[PDB]
């Protein structure tokens, strides 16, 4: 008999700290007849990073609202089935909805998400830096910085059509890393296979390379020809892409991002599959405020230590904060998810602005 | 030199001829017409009309949101450079093929008018080939569907798409054997299952039946359909699981099918549909080329691609406007004349909607 | 109603600048009833390089002429279908015909080929040198030269039955290349797999190796055993060979040459396929005058920058020029295709000689 | 020591017995006879006769152009060293197998005469084995083809090649079941489709029919035929897609077929045909060995290879000269005597054309 009673949609205009200069984030409030309210966030990283954009996100909540009204939000797999029937794909639309129902379930259950996701403890999860693309000594300065801030894993954005510079970047960074630190070379689909093969086979570094090419097939091809661990990310849209990645032997790890795979319920199924096949995983969201970071972090904290790599906190990159003082935050390069029932963050609607849409029955 | 100058968006509420009931009255289609103007006064039109919002990853409100996201980026582009415009849309909004298809269709219109050639010719066709049209035969008993087909046949249809599916093998079996046995001579049927089978039910029914007609998309995924294909004897047609060119390449390398349907709104437009068409010809696929839904505008776009396809590879097209109660573009576009439809031969697309017939625009974008 | 009205065949005797000492080129003029004339060129690189030769080329135009007369040249796929029905294979015969119809279509459309082939602009395409086979310091002198001329990519012809010399060649050239320049080792089918494996696994260079062996199967075998990017060329005769190359995971790039694949319509289908699977490509013709170079260059200029490598200009190697002042030419290591409608080159028949054959209806 | 001294080219205009009409009257064959002389007065002859110019990558004018290109390079060669001559032709003009086949055939003639042995013996055969010949049964109704076969049978044919194909499954089905059911006892048929099916139509027809006779080349490519083969129950014979030895190796490794036809003009001559023949024996293929077209000269060359093939692997040969209206070499070569033909036992090829019967030479090449 618990029923979803109202969905309210907020649009947050979030300038980035280091300027696209802004993010378009959607906050979603879900009410129930018994007065338990859940919240979710979907904030695509602009509209060019993934099949996702803020105005489409809000349009998708509109298409789904009338099918979500009156569902029992405690039945998470059922909620997801209904979302899949009513609007295929659009994982970016589905994530904040699924996030908010999880929040409800955790509040009704009296348990934080990390415990519903199976974890023994609110594990402090190591956080990782983003090193933006530049020259060999530039990136190396940005790393010295991040290390001073307490990051011990760093994700260097590299890529291009120019084999020589990526070679230079990789060999400088891989050698001039502080002792005990970890670096991932994030190419974000910017190589063709020819470049990946030339670059990686010219370099002694055997660090992680993340998503070197645009497709799974192109990544698998690179993997058979080079010696580095390959991490997949943006080409994984649904569970079947992960199964294909596994069956092609394409990778040794994946990133799992709720807004890319359709929320916590889908992410958890992927996470369990990754543990079963020995993958190591970065579990984080695509972008947004500490609300999105918190949901991801509950899933990251509940992952076996052998399989869990550092998480990125998207809110580190924002000029503003709509939910100051809430969520997993960086404390000496570690973020601990909250232990209160549900998500553990409650946005104040006054901080958010006036709702851009609202659906009742 | 030529430059996109304005994009105008129209939302058309299209009633269906035959509502059907759902477990919801599915009543009407939400169609988007897009008008692209340029600085030299050549204007192109395109349509994107998802079959409601549950058929594919596509819905009307999402389509109009996508155009909003892309508009700032299309303003200023030379619409004659089609591949380039496609790359921009791909850089600026990955996926969302249902968003991209009307934009690409309008650029093709513009290109055709600048070239003074009909789309079927730019697509390589020797002539405005009349293309056979198929019937839609709704699910029911063996005796019903067979009566719905005699009826179809009296209207000039020689190819028929029989909608079967559901989790009771026994009546799917009865339907297939009945329909396949009692077709008029020279007629053809395809059994459209529409992802309704699990692989277990597919294997049980197809291996229970003597009929060797096409089975279209028995299961939800490519991987499931390829599994069924290795275990049954019928020609397999893929459709809904094919979202982009790499899925076609994957279908081909697994030997999953002997044909595909190509629908611009599913694959992102004519430029992308054409590359797939040509791939199909290279590997010997037979293909239905048609759109997902909409008025005779989306249907004419698809029919240009269908008419330019070599006869060996070309099967019947479905005309979505045949299922509509209204017509916003009366007397324009390829229409069914006794089981065949012929694309226009005017430069470009060959249809020009009257803004007066469309309602007030819901969005406009200019530089 | 536009109809092909006459085909005229010219035979050009072209001495090479650096001496087989000559090329046999065929120029083809196609007239229509509405007075729009298109031109094409097929010029095999002698008769030993590919399944192609000048006298066969002219013989094939003879077999096809009566099937081409009266076709609508604007319908390019239809023209190609008719050529395939009437004379299977013989891509070398078909290329100049298809080239001339494209020229017509571009003139009727009022658009240059690079825009009909989808490009945003007449992109200046980087040109690459040909370094003929010799000793390590010889080839290195020839490269210093080409670099002075403005070439920044160089194609070194290597190959033989002698592993030690190719090792010497490769390691000298790969190390003594000017900064920022690119080198491809063009073996032109001159290795068996045993030699390819010994050579490439003895060398630190990870430059492109082009067509190391006689067949696709032999190249794929080498590719699985070595660390360099493999570029395919001469074994690709038709689209199905490219599909097989892709499915075998044999290569990371291909060269596309109109006279080898049957013209611009076939080349474009290959080019689009290469972009879709992440290949990088050299798009150029097999040999001939700036007319053949120009057609290829329209297709090269319209290829996404991520996928496009340098083009070779065959006319650089000729003593003569029948079309002086026309076509894409080298200007500081870059060639820009023309922007006039169609091909953008108009041969003067007076410069060509007396037609060796002519077909009317 | 022995040296090629002159090459002489003849062009023979061969009328067919049965013109057939095209959508063009296909009237006559363009055949090339080549004479190779040497310094010791041993002369060899070869023939290359494509089945018109649309059947394979081959045509008469191209063949005479190819000989022109190769002549300077063959002049001076020792024609006894066959592999070597093949390598030279391969270095000097890649591909163009239709060009190389008559040159290689003439060298084999020369080699046989120098050795004082018939080709069938140099090819390893124990004796001049009479080889069964098959009929050609033209496309028509079930009742026609079956009447064309009783007729064939009365002429001594026990193997019949029934030409089917076209994009209407229903009558291909009727033809196959009719013909396969009503063969004389002891007789055999092959259904020659000649690349006319797409894979969808192949799968529909073959999986609709009880007949398990050979199907020859259902589809255009090896990859399409191998796809069909995995899904149907009939023995598959490959032919036209096999251009060179690597395609045979590819056919073998995909399990695409249980037999092949070997035609010298398609694969480049006897030297290349022989290597493929032997490969077929090693892997247990059954094979038809015959030429593409031409006079009893090309037919005798192929029949030497056919007679030397072990009986387990050897099926019927087609004799191209049976379809000609003329005969430039009357009373020479292997001819059909009541369903069998026997290659000659004279040294070399065993046929010697009279230049007087051939017209004036169209080209001559000497050192
Ligand atoms: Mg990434
Ligand atoms: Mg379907
Ligand atoms: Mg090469
Ligand atoms: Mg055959």
């Amino acid at each position: 008999s618990l029923r979803i009673t109202r969905l309210t949609v907020f649009h947050l205009d979030l300038p980035l700290a280091k300027p696209f200069d802004r993010l378009d984030s959607t906050y979603l409030r879900i009410d129930t007849d018994e007065g338990v309210t859940g919240w979710g966030e979907g904030c695509p990283w602009g509209h060019s990073y993934l099949p996702a954009h803020g105005p489409g996100l809000r349009a998708g909540i509109a298409t789904l609202a009338p099918h979500l009204l009156g569902l029992d939000p405690r039945s998470l797999d059922h909620v997801n089935r209904v979302m899949d029937l009513q609007l295929p794909g659009h994982s970016y639309v589905k994530s904040p909805i699924d996030m908010a129902c999880w929040d409800i379930l955790g509040q009704v259950a009296g348990l934080p998400l990390w415990q519903l996701l199976g974890g023994e403890a609110a594990t402090p999860v190591p956080i990782n830096s983003s090193i933006s693309t530049g020259t060999p000594d530039q990136m190396l300065g940005l790393i010295a910085e991040a290390a001073a801030q307490g990051y011990r894993t760093h994700s260097a954005k590299i890529g291009g059509s120019d084999p020589a510079q990526d070679i230079a970047r990789i060999e400088a960074i891989s050698a001039g890393l502080p002792d005990g630190h970890r670096v991932t070379f994030d190419v974000n689909r910017a190589w063709t296979p020819a470049i990946a093969v030339e670059v990686l086979n010219s370099v002694r570094a055997r660090d992680w390379i993340e998503q070197p090419c645009q497709t799974l097939d192109q990544c698998a091809h690179v993997a058979r020809r080079v010696a580095n661990p390959i991490m997949l990310d943006e080409c994984l849209h649904e569970f079947s892409d992960h199964l294909a990645a596994w069956s092609r032997g394409a990778c040794e790890g994946v990133k799992i991002k709720p807004n890319r795979v359709g929320g916590l319920t889908r992410a958890r199924q992927i996470r369990d599959f990754g543990v079963s096949v020995g993958w190591q995983m970065h579990i984080e969201d695509v972008g947004g405020t500490a609300l999105a970071d918190t949901a991801a972090l509950h899933l990251a904290a509940s992952t076996p230590e052998a399989n869990r790599l550092a998480s990125w906190l998207g809110h580190a990159h924002l000029a503003d904060d709509p939910i100051p003082g809430q969520g997993a935050r960086n404390r000496d390069g570690l973020a601990t998810p909250p232990s209160a029932p549900g998500l553990g963050v409650i946005p104040d609607p006054e901080a958010l602005g006036r709702p851009v849409a609202s659906y009742d029955e």
